[PDB]
C-alpha cells in the first residue's frame, strides 16, 4: 500500500473535469490518477439483490430497488459504461494501493431491514473480495452506521445525517463525523469532534471561501466535485507552510459580536485623531452579527456630543498573542470620510503609550481615494506624527463590492503584509532595539472611523450612510 495522504475526496469520483458520467468507473479510474485520499461512491441493491452504484434511486427512470439488475442494462451512461455492480467497482479499485474507497449504502426506500440487508450484502462483498483495507463506510442511516460496526470492528464508519452527538457517536464505536458542511457552522462542531478522536469530514464542498475555511479549522477530508481546485487550495493553505489555527472568530453567530471574542471601545473623544465618530457599547446598530459575517456600521447619528456612530471592536485580553499569521477576510465601507481599519495593539505596552509600543496597521483605507489599500507599521522611531511610518498601498480591484484577505505574518525578525496572498510590504527587524523593533504581544482592532486627521481631509459625504464594513472572519495562526 502506498496510501495517500491527503484530504481530498472526490465526490462520485473525480468526474466533473474530464466530464465523466458521475458514480463510474472512469470518474473512480481519473480519482485515482489525481492522487484523491479517497474516491466516494453510492451503494443501492436490485430487486434480485445485487449491489450496484449510483447517486439517484432511479437510474435513467428505472427504480433500482425494484428491477432486476438485467432491465438496468438496457441503460448506457454518457461514455459508454452501464451501471457499475458494487463487485466491478471494487475489484476496479483493488488494482491500485494509493487511495481509498469510500461506500455510502443509500437508505432504502422500501424499508429498514431491506437496508440492513444491503448493509449485510456490502460487507459480504468487501470481505469476499478481500478489499476490507480499502474501503470506508459513510451513510446517512444510523442503523446501518452501527451495523456495519458490529460486522466489522476496525471499520472506519462516518456518519452524514447531522443529529446524533459528537459524545453518542464516539460511544457508540463510530470514528468519524461527515456532515454537510452548513452544519459545521454553529459552535465549535470541529473542535469538538477532534477533542472526541473523531476525523471530520464534509460534504460537498466546491466553492474556495468554504475549502479556506475547512483547511484552517484543519479537518481531515474534505469531499468535493471540485477535487483539482481543491489540491491547488491544498498547496496555497497556511497550514501547506506549518500554520496552525490558534483562534478564530467565523461570525457564525447571530446578534452581538461574542463576549468571549470581543470587547469596545467607547468613546467619542477623537481616538488621537480628532475622528468624528461616537463608538457605542454593545449596540446592534453599529455592531451586529448576521448571515456569517460582522457588521461594522457607522451611522449618520448625534449622540453626545458627535454627528456620527461607530464601533470599534478588540479582543485586547481576550485573545492577545505574538507573532503569527493574522487573515481577516472583509469587503470595505465605500464613501469619502470613511477610514475603515483592520490592525493590532500591543496589550501590554511593554515600553510605553503608543507610539512606543508599536501598532500594525493590516489593513487601512480612506475613502476618499478608492485606489489605495494600505499597510504600516508604527514604532517609537517610525510613526506618522513624525512623519516616518514604515508602510505601502497596493490598489485593490474592487474593495467595496468583493471581500479580500488582508494579511499579515509576523516573525521574529520581520512581518510581511499580504493583499489576497499578494505580498507588498516587509518591515524588517533592525534590531537596533524596541524603538525599531517594539513587538512583542499584541491584540486585533476592527473600526470604522469617520472623518479624522486622515480620513477627513476631503470632507464627509453625509449620503454615504449607513455605512458597513462586513468582516467575513478573523484567524490567528501560529507555528
Ligand atoms: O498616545 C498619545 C498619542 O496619541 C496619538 O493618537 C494615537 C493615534 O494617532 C493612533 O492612530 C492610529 C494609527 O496610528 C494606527 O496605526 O492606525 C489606526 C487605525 O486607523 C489609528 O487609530 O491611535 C493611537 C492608539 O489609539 C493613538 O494613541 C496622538 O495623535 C498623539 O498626539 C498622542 O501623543
Ligand atoms: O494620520 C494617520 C495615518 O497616517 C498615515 O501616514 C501617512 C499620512 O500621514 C498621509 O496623510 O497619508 C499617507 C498615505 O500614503 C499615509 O501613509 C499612516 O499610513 C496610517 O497608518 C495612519 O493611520
Amino acid at each position: 500500500f502506498n496510501w495517500n495522504k491527503n484530504q481530498v475526496i472526490a465526490h462520485r469520483g473525480a468526474w466533473k473535469k474530464n466530464n465523466f458520467p458521475q458514480n463510474s468507473i472512469a470518474s473512480l479510474n481519473e480519482a485515482v490518477k489525481l492522487g484523491c485520499y479517497g474516491s466516494e461512491f453510492d451503494v443501492w441493491m436490485t430487486a434480485d439483490h445485487i449491489l450496484v452504484v449510483n447517486h439517484d434511486p432511479e437510474f435513467q427512470g428505472l427504480t433500482i430497488e425494484k428491477v432486476n439488475y438485467a432491465d438496468l442494462l438496457t441503460k448506457t451512461m454518457s461514455n459508454g459504461e452501464k451501471i457499475p455492480t458494487l463487485e466491478a467497482y471494487l475489484l476496479a479499485g483493488k488494482k491500485q494501493k494509493s487511495t481509498k474507497l469510500i461506500l455510502e449504502i443509500k437508505p432504502s426506500l422500501i424499508s429498514k431491514e431491506r437496508g440492513i440487508e444491503v448493509t449485510n450484502k456490502c460487507v459480504e462483498m468487501v470481505q469476499k473480495l478481500k478489499v476490507t483495507d480499502w474501503v470506508e463506510y459513510i451513510s446517512f442511516d444510523y442503523d446501518y452506521c452501527k451495523r456495519i460496526l458490529t460486522l466489522l470492528p476496525n471499520a472506519k464508519v462516518a456518519y452524514l445525517k447531522g443529529e446524533v452527538s459528537a459524545e453518542q457517536m464516539k460511544a457508540d464505536k463510530l470514528t468519524g463525523v461527515d456532515y454537510h458542511y452548513s452544519v459545521y457552522q454553529k459552535d465549535n462542531w470541529i473542535e469538538n469532534a477532534q477533542k472526541l478522536g473523531l476525523t471530520v469530514n464534509a460534504w460537498t464542498v466546491n466553492a474556495v471561501p468554504e475549502m479556506q475555511w475547512l483547511l484552517a479549522h484543519n479537518v481531515d477530508y474534505i469531499t468535493t466535485n471540485e477535487p483539482e481546485l481543491l489540491f491547488d487550495e491544498i498547496k496555497k493553505a497556511p497550514v501547506a507552510q506549518g500554520w496552525k489555527l490558534k483562534w478564530a472568530d467565523e461570525f457564525d453567530n447571530s446578534g452581538l459580536p461574542l463576549n468571549k471574542n470581543w470587547g469596545y471601545d467607547v468613546g467619542g473623544r477623537g481616538w488621537g485623531n480628532n475622528e468624528l465618530q461616537y463608538y457605542t457599547d454593545a449596540d446592534s446598530a453599529n455592531a451586529i452579527v448576521k448571515k456569517g459575517n460582522l457588521n461594522i456600521i457607522a451611522l449618520k447619528a448625534e449622540k453626545e456630543n458627535r454627528h456620527y456612530t461607530s464601533a470599534r471592536l478588540v479582543t485586547k485580553n481576550k485573545f492577545d498573542f505574538k507573532y503569527g499569521r493574522v487573515e481577516v477576510r472583509a469587503m470595505l465601507p465605500k464613501g469619502r470620510g470613511l477610514w475603515p481599519a483592520i490592525w493590532a495593539l500591543p496589550t501590554d505596552s511593554k515600553y510605553g503609550s503608543w507610539p512606543k509600543s508599536g501598532e500594525i496597521d493590516i489593513m487601512e483605507h480612506v475613502g476618499f481615494d478608492p485606489d489605495s489599500v494600505h499597510g504600516t507599521v508604527h514604532t517609537e522611531k517610525f510613526n506618522h506624527v513624525i512623519h516616518t511610518q514604515v508602510g505601502k498601498a497596493l490598489k485593490v480591484n474592487n474593495p467595496y463590492t468583493e471581500y479580500h484577505i488582508y494579511a499579515i505574518e509576523w516573525f521574529t525578525d520581520h512581518i510581511d503584509f499580504f493583499i489576497d496572498d499578494q505580498k507588498y510590504l516587509t518591515f524588517k527587524n533592525t534590531q537596533k532595539g524596541s524603538g525599531d523593533w517594539p513587538f512583542d504581544q499584541n491584540f486585533h482592532i476592527l473600526n470604522l472611523a469617520v472623518g479624522g486627521n486622515w480620513g477627513g481631509k476631503k470632507g464627509v459625504d453625509d449620503a454615504i450612510f449607513p455605512a458597513t464594513m462586513k468582516v467575513d472572519y478573523v484567524r490567528v495562526f501560529q507555528k
